[PDB]
């Protein structure tokens, strides 16, 4: 039924039965506290959506909760909020928590929503330990975000200090088409988004077909810290920040590009931890790169096998492009010496990466950057082997023979890679073609009845008044007195 206050909205909810269609007329609603605990159907979702997406507003101090399965939440815009700071934490619920699965929520957008820390989207486990899985969040728009946390959290383990052997169950979600522009926040400030906690946890999530925009919150765009996730096909434009494999073996990125294209910041990038990971058909061209990192387009991990920081190595690195990267293509060793700090406290073995397979690999200069295409400062003849790259353009900086011819650049066919479980992907398929299509547009992740690009930041490296005062506050109470 059409609902057009808070109170009507509570009670239709109370009663709707799978199949049914709950339609939000339009205006305000103020302070809203949404908690769905019916489930709908297999082929019988429950749909509460504007009735005009657009002009409903979810505003003041409000929360949604899904708790029953099979619900649809779509054309919802938040803005103006003012949940109290005392009450949400990084690492809770996000202002929409998903706790049950089989939930979709589309076409939504969150506009630097309030001043309270927590994700803007969360799958949340519920008080008996139960795992939201096969969500869906998709055609949304995240912009402004001044608090601290990620932009979304995928959780299928209670945040521990942990390290028992047992991980978080895979949670088959799909996290597509959503728009990423969010400013720069002090440290380990939480990013876009993070999927699982450690490295027995599994993911098989499917993240695809995103826009991370000036994705700037912190140092990580996406914090990959679970098995199997695949990212394919995402755009990641003047990003401050990496596309992260944090922890977690058997992770796979496919095709995704990786531009920077002014010198206003450095820009990335993939930082890798662990391995028996696939990196493919991924283009890198960043104009500038991110000096605190060790200014790469891919940076592998060194220090110990399967640790907190786990050693990069046996994976694939193939058919991926690294064009008028101002910074190495690849870097072998960042952050070393932090890592040997890191493993002699913890009695660990320090390694550095080896058992890389690059193949089919381009690496093209054209402009007058300074940087080789490698830094590999404990290059050992034989650990790695490289077959069928071409590189042109600058000195390699490791003593590799590579061939310079551009004309005979090829992708390598590959035919031994498995598809991840419930993951409908051909990845042999996706590899062999090299890479596919060029970076996305606002106009084809956008919201469908969403024609202009919400937020300040996006389009400028720069909050507006109003909502610079506001992020200021924000940091200043999260500090020391
Ligand atoms: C993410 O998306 C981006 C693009 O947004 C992709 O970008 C590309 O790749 C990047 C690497 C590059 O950077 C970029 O430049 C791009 O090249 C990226 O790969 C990722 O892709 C995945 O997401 C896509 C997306 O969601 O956009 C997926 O594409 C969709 O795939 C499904 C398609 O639907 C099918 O075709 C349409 C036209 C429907 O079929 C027609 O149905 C008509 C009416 O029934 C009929 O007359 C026609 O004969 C049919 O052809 C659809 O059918 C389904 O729906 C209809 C109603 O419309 C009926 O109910 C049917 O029963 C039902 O089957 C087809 O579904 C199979 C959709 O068009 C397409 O957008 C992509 O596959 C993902 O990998
Ligand atoms: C709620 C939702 O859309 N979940 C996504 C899931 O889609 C469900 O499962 C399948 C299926 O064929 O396995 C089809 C329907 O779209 C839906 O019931 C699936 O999303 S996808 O279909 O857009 O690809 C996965 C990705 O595999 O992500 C969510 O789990
Ligand atoms: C709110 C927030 O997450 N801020 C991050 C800092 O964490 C807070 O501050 C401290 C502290 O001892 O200084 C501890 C608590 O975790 C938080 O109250 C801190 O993050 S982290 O180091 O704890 O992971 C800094 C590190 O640079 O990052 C801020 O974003
Ligand atoms: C100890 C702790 O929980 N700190 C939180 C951070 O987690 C550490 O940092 C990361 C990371 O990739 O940033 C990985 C380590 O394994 C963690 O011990 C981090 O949280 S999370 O969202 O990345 O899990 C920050 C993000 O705001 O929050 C700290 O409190
Ligand atoms: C406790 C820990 O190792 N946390 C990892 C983060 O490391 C801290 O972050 C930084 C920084 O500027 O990024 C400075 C502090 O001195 C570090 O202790 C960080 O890891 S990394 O930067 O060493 O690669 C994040 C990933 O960004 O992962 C945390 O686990
Ligand atoms: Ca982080």
């Amino acid at each position: 039924q059409v609902v057009a206050s808070n109170e009507t909205l509570y009670q239709v909810v109370k009663e709707v039965k799978p199949g049914g269609l709950v339609q939000i007329a339009d205006g305000t609603y103020k302070d809203v506290q949404l908690i769905v605990s019916n489930s709908g159907k297999s082929g019988l979702p429950i749909t509460i959506k504007a009735l005009n997406p657009g002009k409903v507003f979810f505003t003041g101090d409000a929360k949604v909760e899904l708790r029953g399965e099979h619900l649809i939440l779509e054309g919802i815009w938040f803005k103006d909020g003012n949940r109290a700071i005392q009450a949400w934490k990084s690492h809770g619920p996000g202002l929409v928590a998903i706790y049950g699965s089989y939930n979709r929520i589309t076409a939504c957008v969150f506009d630097c929503f309030d001043e309270a820390n927590s994700a803007y989207i969360t799958t949340s486990l519920t008080e008996d330990g139960k795992v939201p899985q096969h969500c869906r969040i998709d055609h949304c728009s995240f912009t402004d975000k001044i608090t601290f946390d990620q932009v979304i959290n995928l959780n299928n383990t209670a945040r521990a200090i942990k390290d028992g052997s047992v991980g978080g169950p895979a949670m088959y979600h799909r996290v597509d088409h959503c728009f990423f522009s969010n400013p720069q926040k002090p440290g380990n400030a939480g990013g876009g988004i993070r999927i699982g906690y450690y490295r027995n946890d599994i993911g098989r999530c499917l993240v695809d077909s995103n826009l991370f925009m000036r994705q700037d919150s912190e140092a990580e765009i996406i914090t990959s810290k679970s098995q199997e996730n695949v990212y394919y096909g995402n755009t990641y434009l003047n990003c401050q920040g990496t596309m992260n494999f944090r922890h977690g073996d058997h992770q796979v990125a496919i095709n995704n590009f990786y531009i920077g294209n002014d010198q206003r910041f450095g820009y990335g990038g993939m930082f890798v931890w662990g391995s028996r990971h696939v990196i493919a058909c991924n283009y890198f061209e960043l104009s500038e790169t991110i000096k605190s990192r060790g200014n790469a387009a891919l940076y592998l991990n060194p220090g110990a096998m399967a640790s907190e920081h786990a050693l990069a190595f046996d994976m694939l690195i193939a058919n991926n492009a690294f064009i008028n990267v101002n910074g190495y293509a690849i870097h072998f060793n960042p952050l070393d010496e932090r890592r040997k700090e890191y493993c002699a406290a913890n009695r660990l073995k320090f390694e550095t990466p080896h058992q890389l397979m690059l193949k089919g690999n381009l690496f093209f200069k054209d402009k007058p950057y300074v940087y080789p295409f490698f830094k590999d400062d404990y290059f050992i003849a034989g650990k790695n082997s490289w077959t069928g790259n071409v590189a042109l353009g600058v000195e390699k900086g490791i003593p590799v023979n590579i061939s310079a011819n551009r004309s005979a650049y090829k992708p390598v066919k590959i035919k031994d890679i498995q598809p991840i479980e419930g993951i409908a992907l051909d990845l042999n398929a996706l590899i062999s073609k090299g890479i596919t299509g060029k970076p996305l547009s606002w106009d084809e992740v956008r919201p469908y009845w969403l024609k202009e690009m919400p937020g300040t930041y996006a389009l400028t490296a720069r909050l507006s008044a109003d909502r610079a005062a506001k992020f200021k506050a924000v940091i200043k109470r999260n500090k020391e007195h």
